[PDB]
């Protein structure tokens, strides 16, 4: 089961934090009425409006994020993994030390042993196992007793190539079965799934 | 009228071109059935459902991406107004190196001097006024006989604190009245407006 796994692995971006971008330039491009949710309104618009803004949107994406937050139920997640004792490590394409100050920022850094966190330089790009390898390696542990956390395809692929069992969190379906041992629509859900 | 402008700058990010993703990636991690155009099936899931579903589709914008084209009616937009003998440039972030490139990829590397192509190292970032009046300088033209056309509201108010007109474009309304002299919903709309 879930909680016999000890050694947990956690993707950075779309896993542990997400995305956050300026409401208020979405509100003011797109037209958005104050009353209403973004998303909400634009799903009631014409069709061709509402594809010409979600358009416009993912076009702009970069341009109108503004750093990263924790996602949903994640602090709470690691916490309760590293109050058990667990061994957690970050497989991440960012550079180490970015990882590092976004873990300091969001108060995590104190869950995961510094040579544990892996970025782009300590690692071969997912889906290639090397990460989960290296970490298997100096956790001397089977990578069967082991989960890799992600929300993407390449995550899977990796505990897949690597040996790892897989979780997909942040979608709220199941759309890759054979590649997935667990799902949970976000990390708070994972961790009522862990519980029980 | 726009007609009378004969100097034109553009954007090129979100203006002459657009990033394209990976539909067949978007489909499999989102559910979607063949039958169903993706942003249409998404509108008619369960509101927290599509609200994951788009979330996780910004949150991963790059992964996703597949390149850029030209944008609807971009091409078509450029070859009339050098038809016309006009002056033409571009103002981007972008450097001027991949900015060529684009170019090239999109057979419209001719419509524009080499001189006329200000990138990240030959202007300051939008919506500092310096690469449109470096262009106004090159040209020995007044501002208010130049257009800055754009899809974000910083190419706006480049144009504004330079003086030129503006236009936006790939947006289908006209969120930025005061900042907006003429809109059309594409390049393709905008050729139309200009030919009456
Ligand atoms: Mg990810
Ligand atoms: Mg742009």
């Amino acid at each position: 089961s879930l909680s016999e796994i000890k050694h947990w692995v956690f993707d950075m971006d779309g896993t542990l934090t997400i995305a956050v971008h300026d409401f208020a330039a979405i509100r003011e491009a797109l037209s958005i009425p104050a009353e209403d949710d973004i998303l909400t309104h634009l799903a009631a618009l014409p069709a061709d409006e509402s594809a010409a803004k979600h358009a416009w949107l993912l076009e702009h994406e970069r341009d109108l994020a503004q750093g990263s937050r924790p996602a949903p139920g994640a602090v709470e997640l690691v916490r309760e993994l590293a109050g058990r004792g667990y061994r957690l490590g970050i497989l991440t394409r960012n550079a180490r030390e970015l990882a590092h100050v976004t873990l300091e920022a969001i108060g995590l850094a104190d869950c995961f042993a510094e040579a544990d966190v892996l970025g782009r330089d300590e690692a071969p790009p997912k889906p290639h196992p090397g990460g989960l390898l290296k970490l298997a390696e100096a956790w001397d542990v089977s990578p069967s007793r082991m989960v890799m956390v992600g929300d993407y395809r390449f995550d899977l692929d990796c505990g897949r190539a690597a040996g790892t069992r897989t979780v997909l969190v942040n979608l709220p379906d199941n759309p890759w079965p054979e590649l997935t041992d667990w799902h949970a629509r976000d990390c708070a859900q994972l961790r009522d799934l862990l519980s029980a």
